[PDB]
């Protein structure tokens, strides 16, 4: 139908924009802390710690699926990245410090990417 390729033609320009924001976020993370999974190898532990891993890697493969639906579905993979390291690291490490300064960076990308996506629908 012509309603399914409007839905998709908005879809591929909300994968637009949050490619912009996921660029933008990452480069708050020039240490590269946060650009691929924790390793199983060297952290053979952590699933018992962390449930839902996450990291910039991970999001880019849903984005470029055209898988984020929304705004608070990227988010929601964004903050597990920091919530995770926040609870597996403790406060005095590089890692924890880390998160901190990427949250608080990232808050600024995010706060415009909302009203843009609200603004342009």
């Amino acid at each position: 139908s012509m309603e399914q390729v409007a839905m998709e033609l908005r879809l591929t320009e909300l994968t637009r924009l949050l490619r912009s924001v996921l660029d933008q976020l990452q480069d708050k993370d020039p240490a590269r802390i946060f650009a691929q999974p924790v390793s199983l190898k060297e952290v053979p532990d952590y699933l018992d710690h962390i449930k839902h891993p996450m990291d910039f890697a991970t999001m880019r493969k849903r984005l470029e699926a055209q898988g984020y639906k929304n705004l608070h579905e990227f988010e929601e993979d964004f903050d597990l990245i920091i919530d995770n390291c926040m609870k597996y690291n403790a406060r005095d490490t590089v890692f924890y410090r880390a998160a901190v300064r990427l949250r608080d960076q990232g808050g600024v990308v995010l706060r415009q990417a909302r009203r843009e996506v609200d603004s342009i629908g």
